[PDB]
Parts: C-alpha cells; sequence; structure tokens
C-alpha cells in the first residue's frame, strides 16, 4: 500500500480582530472561524512514524493568530491568500495550503438613529466564506460565497409542466410559497500569487455586494417558474457583472410549506384560493444545484 | 403510588399564516412554533388506562390549525390566550392549558430602497415568544419574552473590585470585550380572562418594541462596571415605562474573548492597550440571572 | 424597583478525570459537563455595582477543578453535594449553590473479547444527570436522571378509545410503532448535609441502574395501551424499589411514524397489515409528562 | 454563459422499514435518511423555464418509498445501486444518479439476558452510511463508510520529534490522551452494473463489519506515533482483507484534552505524571486526513 492523498492542519480555529480608529475613536472587529490543511511531502509522517516532516497542527493555530496580528484580516480573500502563501514559502516541504475561512456578522448597532462607535450586533446567521487554494508553482484559487441567506416569498412562484408518469402525484401549481436558504459560490480566474490577489482588492467586497444583491433582487421580482430557472437568471448576471469569476455555483434547497386541508371540520375552506394556514415541512426537502460558466 | 402531576399535549407544531391586502396587494407572513401542554382530570389514563379522558395530541395540532385559520396570530399573547382558553372551554375535565410560542423573524425586504410586498428574510435568529398558561377559575398568566439576541461591544466594559481569595486568579480589568445572547422575559398582571387580554392588545407589540430597544440602548451605553450591574438598569427602565409588567427577568451568558499573549513570538504586544488578536472561547461561560419586581 | 431573586455562575466546564490502578494497569474515565450557580447576599452587584460581594465565575470554574482533584468524581450525586457544599461553607455570604452534572459515557472497549484497560467508545448519547441543591440551614436536595435513551418498539403498542369529537381525525389502532426518547428524574428525600449523602453513597449507582432497567424492561414487555399507561407502569416500580425516592417524573416525546398509502402507484398494499415502509415523522411530536410519588 | 453542470433531486428522505418474520415472530428495523439526485439532459429547465425535462423532486420522493417496498434495503450498497439503476433506466435523458443513504443505529435489546423480538434502542449515533454513483454506460460506483464512531485512549499516544521553529510552543510528548471522532471510507472497484453488485453482496456487511473492527483494534493496541501513523496502520489492514477495495480514506479530528496546572493553587500537583484532571477543549482541533490505495 501507499499514501495516495494527505492533508493535516487545524480546524475550527476561531479568530477575532479588532481596529481602533484613534482619530475618531470608532472600533470595528471582525470575527471568522479558520481551517488550514496542508500538503507536501509528508508522507513518511503517515508511513514511518516520522514526525520530522510535521509542522505542528499547534503551530498552525499560532500562526494563524500572528498572521491576523500582523495583517488586514479584511477582505478574507486577501487574508486567506496571506495566510496560504506563508507555509508553501515558509516550508520547503510544504507544497499546498488550503485555507477555508468563514466570516461572522458583527454589525455595528445603530442608537438613537445614530452609528455606534463599539456596539455590534450579529443580525443573522448569514456567513461570508472563502476557500483559497494556494499551489507551489500553480498560483492561488479562490472560491468566495456567501450561505445561510434564508428568503421567502409567498406568492410569483410557479410549478407546473414538468413530467408526469405513474411514480407523480404532485400537482401543478400557478403560485406556491418558495423558500430557501441560499449557497452561492463564485470561483475567480486563477492569481499569479500574492501581487495580482493584491492588486485586485477592492473588487472581492465589491463582488461579494453585487452578487447578495443580485440574489435579492431577482428572487424577490422573477415570477419563478421553477428553481432552476429562478437560480440561473442570479448567476447570469453575476458573471455579466464581473469578468474575473470564471464559474457561479448555486445550491438551493427547496423549503416545502404544504397546504392544509381543513373542510373536514365544518367545511372550511383553506385550500387554492384560500389557503392562508400552511405546514412548514422540515424534511424532506428538494436540492436543486448548478454551476453556470461562460460560453 | 399516585399521580401529583400530569400534563399532555403536542410539541413543535409549525404554523405559517399569510395575511393578503387585496386593496394594496401586499401580503404579510406569520410563522411560529407552537407547543399546547394540558392539564385537568386526565390520572386515569395513566393509572386505568382509561383513554377517553384523553383529547387525542393528534386533534391538538389540529385545533391549533383551526385556531390560526379563524383568528388572528398577532399579537402572540392573544394568540395563546385564545389558543389556551379554547381548551379549557371545550372541554369539561380540562383545567389548565399551557401555550408556548415561539415567534420566527420573516422581514420584509426592501429592493431598491423600496418595501417589497410579498418577499421576506430571516434577519438572525432572534425569537420573540410568549408562555400563557390560562387556569379555570384563576384568569390568565402571561409571559413575555425576546431570545437569541447576539451583541458584542468591544470596549466600555470593565469588571474589578471582585473577591480575591486562595481560589482566584482572575485579574482585574479595566477595559474588556463583553458579549452575550439576550433573554429577557416580561411577566404580565394576571388577566381575568381573555376579555381583558383583548382590551390590553395594543401594549404586547408596544412592551416587546420597548424591552427590545431599552436592552439595545442600555448595553451600547453603559460603561458597563459588570453583567450584574449592566442588566438591572434595562431591568428597572422595563418596569417604568409599563405599570402592567409585574416582574423582568434576564438570563445573560457571558461569552468570553480572552487575550493572546504573542510575546513568545519576536516580543510580539498583543495584551493590554495593545490586544488586537482575541480568541473567543466556546465554553464554559459565565452565567447570570436576575429577576426584578416592584418595591 | 428590587431585586426579587438572583443567581449566577459558570456554565458549560467540561471536565475530564482519569483513574490509573497501580496494581492492575487499569485506568478508568469519567468526563462530565458541569455548571454551578450560587445564591446569597449578592444584591449589591446588581444595584449598587458592588463586585465586593462576587466570588467571580472565573473562580469558581477553578474550584470546580481543584474538587475534581481533591475528590472522587463518582457518583455524580456525591460529587455535586461536595462542590455545594464547599460554596455555601467557604462564603459567609453565599446561601445556596445549585450544580448541575451530566455525565458522558466513556465505556471501556471489549477488544478480542477481552475488557481493553485504557481505550474506551461513546456508545451513545444517552447521559446520566444530576441537580443538586445545597441550600444554607434547609440540606440538600438531590435530582438524579437519565436523558437522551432512545428507543423503538415495531409493535405492541396500541392507541384506541380516546375521546372524539370533530376537532378529531386520528383513527383508533391496535398495533402502531412506539418511539420516544426517555427522560426520568427521580427525586431524592432531603438529605441534612454531607455525611448523610456520604451514608447512602452505594443506593445512587444501583437506583440509576433499577431506573434504567426497569424503564428498558417495562418499555419491552408491556402491551401498551398509551404512552400515559407504559410510564405510570414505570414509575411505579421504581418507587417501589427505593424507598429513599419520594417522586419520579417521566418526560416523554411520541416520535411519530406515519403510514405511507401507496395504493394510487398500481395497487400497491402498504397499511394496515400490509404496512412495511413508514415516513419517520421528525415534528410535530407528542410530549407526555407525570410525576407520581407515594399515596 | 452556459450550464457547466447540474444536478438536482429530495434530500433528507427519511424511511424506515420493518421485516416481519412469520415463523418465529422476530421482527427487524431499518431506519435510514436518503438523498437522491440526478443528473442529464436538464439544462433548459435553467435556461428555458422547460419543466418537461424535470421528473419532479416529489416523484423521487415517491420513488424512494416504492423501491423500499419491493425490495430490500440492506445492504445499503444494494438497495442504493437498485434505486441509482431504476432512474437511469427509466428516464432516457436522465444519465446519471447519486444516492447518499445514512444508516441509523437500531440495535435489538436484550432483556433479561434474551434478545427481544420488537424491542430497539439506539445505540449510539454511528452511522453506516453509503455513496452510490450510477452512471450511464460507466457502471457503479460505490463508496462506504463509516462515521461519528467517537473513542478515547487514556494513554499509550505519544507525539514527539515534530519540526520546531518560531512558531512552536507545544511540548513533547512521551504520554497523551488521544480521542477522536472516526470518519473512514472504503471505495469500491467499479462494478458494471447490477448484476454485478448483486454477486458481492455478502462482502459488503462483512466488510464493513472488519473496516469497524479493524479500526477499534488498531486504535486501542498502537502505541501511537501520531493520529498519522495510527490511521496509516489502520488503512493497510483493511486494504490486505478486502481485494475488491480500491482505496481508503480517514478523516479524524484530534480532540484535544489539555493539563491544568493547578500549582498556584496551595502546590497542587496535576501536570506530567501528576495529571488526573483535564480540559476537554470544544475547539480549535486537529483535522488528519489520508487516503491509502495499492501500490
Ligand atoms: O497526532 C498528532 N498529529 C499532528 O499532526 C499534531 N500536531 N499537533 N499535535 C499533533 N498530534
Ligand atoms: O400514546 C398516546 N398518547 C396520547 O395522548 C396520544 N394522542 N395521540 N396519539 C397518542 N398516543
Ligand atoms: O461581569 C462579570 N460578572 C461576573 O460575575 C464575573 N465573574 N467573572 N467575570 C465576570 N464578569
Ligand atoms: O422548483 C421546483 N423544482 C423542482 O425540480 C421540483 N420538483 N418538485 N417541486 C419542484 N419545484
Ligand atoms: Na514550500
Ligand atoms: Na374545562
Ligand atoms: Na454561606
Ligand atoms: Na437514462
Ligand atoms: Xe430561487
Ligand atoms: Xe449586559
Ligand atoms: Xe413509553
Ligand atoms: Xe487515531
Amino acid at each position: 500500500s501507499a499514501v495516495k492523498a494527505a492533508r493535516y492542519g487545524k480546524d475550527n480555529v476561531r479568530v477575532y480582530k479588532v481596529h481602533k480608529d484613534e482619530k475618531t475613536g470608532v472600533q470595528t472587529v471582525y470575527e471568522m472561524t479558520v481551517c488550514v490543511l496542508l500538503e507536501g511531502e509528508i508522507e513518511t509522517s503517515y508511513t514511518k512514524a516520522d514526525n520530522s516532516v510535521i509542522v505542528a497542527t499547534d503551530s498552525i493555530k499560532n500562526t494563524i493568530y500572528i498572521t491576523a496580528k500582523q495583517n488586514p484580516v479584511t477582505p478574507p480573500e486577501l487574508f486567506g491568500s496571506i495566510l496560504g502563501t506563508h507555509f508553501i514559502e515558509k516550508y520547503n516541504h510544504i507544497h499546498a495550503a488550503h485555507v477555508n475561512i468563514v466570516c461572522h456578522r458583527w454589525t455595528r448597532m445603530d442608537i438613537d438613529g445614530k452609528p455606534h462607535p463599539h456596539s455590534f450586533i450579529r443580525d443573522s446567521e448569514e456567513k461570508r466564506n472563502v476557500q483559497v487554494d494556494v499551489v507551489e508553482g500553480k498560483g492561488i484559487d479562490i472560491k468566495s460565497s456567501l450561505s445561510g441567506l434564508t428568503v421567502l416569498k409567498s406568492t410569483n412562484s410557479q410549478f407546473w409542466g414538468f413530467l408526469r408518469d405513474e411514480y407523480t402525484t404532485l400537482k401543478e401549481t400557478w403560485d406556491r410559497i418558495l423558500s430557501t436558504d441560499v449557497d452561492a459560490t463564485w470561483q475567480w480566474k486563477n492569481f499569479s500569487g500574492l501581487q495580482e490577489v493584491r492588486s485586485h482588492v477592492p473588487k472581492f467586497d465589491a463582488t461579494w455586494a453585487t452578487a447578495r444583491e443580485v440574489t435579492l433582487k431577482t428572487f424577490a421580482e422573477d415570477n419563478s417558474a421553477s428553481v432552476q430557472a429562478t437560480m440561473y437568471k442570479m448567476a447570469e448576471q453575476i458573471l455579466a457583472r464581473q469578468q474575473l469569476i470564471e464559474t457561479v455555483e448555486y445550491s438551493l434547497p427547496n423549503k416545502h410549506y404544504f397546504e392544509i386541508d381543513l373542510s373536514w371540520h365544518k367545511g372550511l375552506q383553506n385550500t387554492g384560493k384560500n389557503a392562508e394556514v400552511f405546514a412548514p415541512q422540515s424534511d424532506p426537502n428538494g436540492l436543486i444545484k448548478c454551476t453556470v460558466g461562460r460560453s
């Protein structure tokens, strides 16, 4: 037997950083969860109990804190690239670093219509994420994403004209609830290294903001023919607005809300046009995915 | 042996309701999770296998949907009171109903600066809750609450002057991070029945809004001497603003963020005045509670 | 306004302890999660920012580790009583300690039919818990429990003869699946103090074992007329076997498994006597509680 | 823009099946969670709102229940292969089916030393899983796995001789706790179709059992030089025992238990040879992976 693939490192490293503006007194906080996994010439730690090739995962953890101390942590695409580059440059025998970062929301509070200088609220479990793969001699591959964005529209969703056979019971509908948790990933063109990532820094926040805005607007305004059709419209628009993106991937659950027939009880009408009370279903759920790229 | 206490019913009943304004086309959604437990002359179902006294939990579930169809579901204090009253009035041998309601946020989306007529976002896992106890001959006891409101301030929190003995290692501090998840409960004076609850209907939303606003403002503005001192200030203000509240209870975790000493690494300064990078601690956590009532 | 009630302390303190037998080489591990909340003359920390009355929650955490170092941690009833007593005796102004302990399973592995000396497996998320309230001048109140014991029987459960009215759709049944997660609590007679708790030490593990065995046997053997009837049989037997228990409380979800009618598809028979494939329901669930005491 | 990849289907489909032996009266239950995602000529549902190509996810759900009714559900490798084959054969334009199955434990209860005929216990959250990819013209690819197997050994784990540089604070150790949650996946050689999968049916349960046994024995008996070294030993043995496996992958968290220095308190000795009480760390954690194949 032989080692075909191996990676190891530290997961679930929680990091908080504060920036203090001395002029204005305004403080800004960042909180992330970081995972770093390394690859390289490390097979002998598995096969021969040779620990000499291991950069201890505890040291990886230290490195994350030190790197956050000495560098900006925003945008996360830049921080991840710095962190990944560090490992492949510092260690001769490490040839790839894989960095995943989940950014948690700390949104500045408004108190009496004014932005507070040092108080923050977690407005939703929506995350902004990055996956950065730094591979020696092959540059930096970055996938950026938003996840945990939960939305619902109460009308202007339809689903009819699907295949009907002996396995089908679903009725066609011209008016239903549509609710989902959005997972959207945009993959950047490969970057040659840290200098190139630095040169595009302003595009990272702007593209995140565009992806979010396009997702919300399209969801709200599309008279949706299906999850498939609506999500494709989202991805098409993101690609049109940022030339440095190669692909956009969406993964969307269809979180079902079922009509409840109450007619057994005194002829109460609660279906079709009269539907007011619905039963949200925890499971099962549709799951629809698509990756859209350029012609 | 004897039955000393018994209650039974249906938990985790998810309910969604939509209101459609025909004039404006505007839709408003409500989504809740409901639990109803009943008490009464039901001991024989336990001791004698006498099911004749059991209102099936499946029927309780049906009743929740039917009641939501025929009544407003907002404010939840009113809906819970209607639901609880139904059971004690309908069934001679049922003498108490305990209704818990968790309201989930569906906040109307703003698209291009305008409120969308039928699209909604889950902005945070913060909940608004009620517990309604309807007891035959003893009226209606309502506890209202907000929970899952997660906040952090990066300065203007202190903690010094605590007891120091041979079990103490904690250093006094004049500048720390304070972060918590707020659980706040206000208990209404007992209501004689549904007519009285209906007469106070406008106070329920207003008091929730006041409780939330007081919590946020006090947290942000208090130069906090301790969690204890800050939370007391919150509760005092809520009681001053709503005479129909008897008690206010807060339960607050102290979610710790630890300094990281980096001096071992090239004398890097990251403690005290130089602290920028911190390690959020998942556990353990302080837990501080208090119930404040009137003199 | 006035402080009506207050308690504070440290939650989620994870503790592991190992015992090493030098003679046999056998090691035994214990892992717990501990919460300690204190009450006493501490109102001024809330009302006057007087921290002098506060035993820091960080010190409480230290005390838990120190106490675990110097004392046995098993049975948890004894450990909790030692820990709670410590606080009320050490601190003049602290008059109550509330200690909750969750014990996690680390079951010794059998390798080739032999018990391994130092290797363990987490066989299920079932917990053994205690709640210990130590109140100065009023002794020690202990509630012991097991929770997270998940069981299912595929037949020998019935449910018929319940109340039928205009809210009822549930069909009577003479053969159904019954599945639940068992939460069972036995409350000990009040103990005068630590000496008395020590004198009953062997009863704690034995009664836990009896409670577990009675629960499992009764569940498996009862041709169940309802959850209510079966759980009462459990509680009755536990009270008969341990005179030092005053009350037994059970809280049992009814985790529903629904028949699936497949007759629409080529007349396939999958209901009643022909039911083979079922749909487990995540929610809603019945919830049935009862507290049984002595005549 | 163009669709580069697309798949859609139903996730989180809970299924329970009972087998009743009429001769012995013995019942056996199976409970699973199933996900089925399809690929094929379905791009037009995304790009042109052409639902005619969509097999509704609701129909996929129906198909899972119907297939479970008409076929054995064990071993899951066989059930998944039947289910995946169904979709590619039934629908001309569907060319790939991806089936994931999580099997939940329902272990027969022993009551008074005898196996009970119809009562079961969930002994741990350990799962047995399969991923089956059925691709038209390319056969059936099966990955089998166990996950959620949580173990700890209190000694006979070491970690020394790792790289030490200016980022290292970790002390070398010759005696530590090792605890992990095991995720192990074995990938079968490609099968030409359902006939071939059927011909190997007895190997599926046997290989699962072997993988489990090897994992437990090696963990318990290895005087571990590192997680890396121990896991490699596991994978090597599994490959030696089943020639039809091509690769074995392990993914293992290193769940840390930290010594607690208590010397500040009356010189109490709780480190090194005197370490008895430890602090389990919820995060961060090491994460170590490896894929082992044949020379
Ligand atoms: O077994 C281990 N492997 C590792 O790679 C490591 N890094 N720190 N501690 C460790 N333990
Ligand atoms: O055992 C049961 N008890 C109940 O109270 C009930 N209500 N519906 N089904 C039920 N089953
Ligand atoms: O605000 C606080 N209150 C407390 O009681 C405490 N104990 N340690 N740190 C603390 N902070
Ligand atoms: O939008 C939808 N897409 C689908 O593929 C589907 N299948 N059932 N309902 C559905 N809704
Ligand atoms: Na390198
Ligand atoms: Na009544
Ligand atoms: Na005292
Ligand atoms: Na096909
Ligand atoms: Xe969508
Ligand atoms: Xe606070
Ligand atoms: Xe039961
Ligand atoms: Xe391991």
